[PDB]
């Protein structure tokens, strides 16, 4: 078949994420690519334009050629092939990636955080367009991906470009982001990121040829830089499509599991960290309980058990991330009710046992 866009992932009736599974196993364990470094570029928030532009960039440098078949909503789409470009003498597979999605609207927001997340969380490089000034969900969805950087590996750094489409000077503009962040005292990643010029931002005028060359040199300047953001993945191995295809598998699951309330972006972020705690302290639990003698004296026992019970708690909440207190007490009694399972069954084997 000619190559054409795929949509990847899309929200069902029930607000789960769904995954093509048979065809992103056709994109990603492709045997001609799949443990070629890979590269995917994921576009972000509201083009036809850029993307095709993008494309027609990268098949350039894939034939070997010079930088101077069309791109088409609500989900996860990418471009069924990737571009082998030159590298190393290797090869690294770029795919390109489209987040459609709300960005306002208040409708469907709990998916719309779900399926951009996922786009986040295995890009390699996002481009953000936005209209004129950042806004609060804007600023919110770059903190998480900034966020998503500081558990692929060491030295990893997450790359974002800034598409302003409507300013009405780039420096005036920059400039006037870092003073409003620096008052906020929020965001604290992304305005590190645009002190240190690792998020980029790049005014578009509204004419056509202004527009286009701009267009032109933005998109000259993000495949230029590709080879050399490689990203690595947790073991020092480089990335590979055979690895994004497991991680879109797997954070697709954790997505779904996600099952507290949340508002924003970074508090589906602290979500998602603050349910592993709780099966972090679940699982020490029972390792506690698996260690204890039959021999102890069965008042002893109970009285270890219980305080152990309660520290548990302590260490929940000491170690629970985020400021949303109602989410927080919502994962204590569920721990709460989890532990006390764990329990009744190591007790009330242990005295018709002993």
């Amino acid at each position: 078949e000619p190559d054409h866009p795929i949509q990847l992932v899309w929200t069902d009736v029930n607000g789960r994420l769904s995954l093509d599974l048979s065809g992103a196993h056709d994109c990603f364990l492709n045997t001609r690519y799949s443990n070629y470094p890979v590269f995917i570029l994921c576009i972000i928030g509201e083009k036809s334009f850029l993307m095709n532009y993008i494309m027609r960039a990268l098949r350039s440098m894939e034939m070997d050629e010079e930088i101077s078949f069309k791109w088409s909503t609500k989900g996860i789409w990418m471009w069924n092939r990737p571009f082998l470009l030159n590298h190393k003498g290797g090869k690294i597979a770029v795919f390109l990636l489209d987040t459609e999605g709300s960005l306002d609207i208040e409708s469907d927001r709990e998916t719309c955080i779900k399926l951009s997340a996922l786009s986040l969380f295995i890009s390699s490089h996002l481009i953000f367009n936005v209209a004129s000034n950042l806004k609060e969900t804007e600023l919110d969805y770059m903190e998480m991906y900034m966020n998503m950087g500081e558990e692929c590996g060491p030295k990893n750094l997450q790359h974002l470009d800034i598409l302003v489409r409507d300013w009405y000077v780039a420096r005036s503009y920059i400039s006037r982001e870092i003073e409003k962040l620096e008052k906020l005292n929020s965001y604290p990643k992304v305005l590190w990121s645009l002190k240190s010029n690792q998020t980029r931002c790049f005014l578009l005028p509204h004419m056509d040829e202004d527009f286009q060359e701009s267009l032109r040199s933005y998109v000259s300047k993000v495949v230029k830089g590709i080879c050399t953001h490689i990203k690595t993945n947790i073991d020092g191995e480089l990335l590979t499509s055979a690895h994004v295809f497991s991680m879109l598998q797997e954070f697709t699951e954790v997505l779904n599991l996600q099952i507290y309330g949340f508002s924003s972006p970074m508090e589906m972020f602290y979500a998602i960290k603050n349910q592993k705690l709780m099966g972090e302290i679940e699982n020490e639990f029972q390792d506690f309980l698996k260690n204890q003698s039959s021999l102890t004296l069965p008042p002893t026992m109970r009285v270890k058990v219980s305080q152990k019970f309660s520290e548990l708690l302590e260490k929940f909440m000491q170690f629970v991330q985020g400021s949303n207190t109602s989410s927080h007490d919502a994962m204590l009694k569920d721990l709460e009710v989890r532990l006390l399972e764990i329990q009744e069954k190591f007790c009330n084997d242990f005295t018709t046992r002993f």
